[PDB]
RNA sequence: ACUCUGGUUUCUCUUCAGAUCGCAUAAAUCUUUCGCACUAAAGAUUUCCGUGGAGAGGAACAACUCUGAGUCCAAUUUUUUGAGGCCUUGCUUUGGCAAGGCUA
């Protein structure tokens, strides 16, 4: 639902808000690897 | 001994950090090692608990402590005198200079 969809889209941007801590870093090695 | 900065606290945001970033210490994954992997070691990656530095914004009271900066000597030894006057020579820039001999 419309409540519903808000709220998944803000939990999503707090996850990947939470994962930007390490996120270059953890790209980078996992590009690597 | 006179004047001008810088404050401190709190909330949020951005970036860097292999520094005991943390006087503490978790978990997962992959690889290797031997056992035969909670009762086991090594290497690497990741995630978490949560930090310091710098920068930026917000808002609460202290504003010159501090950090800075701009702002009493006459008696030996130094700055309260042994100073000035005469004579010769080289050259006179004909003002006298240089050296020596003097008198005080």
């Amino acid at each position: 639902e419309k409540d519903d969809e808000e709220a998944d889209a803000i939990y999503a941007a707090l996850d990947k808000r939470m994962d930007e801590r390490r996120k270059e870093r953890r790209e980078q090695r996992e590009k690597e690897e």
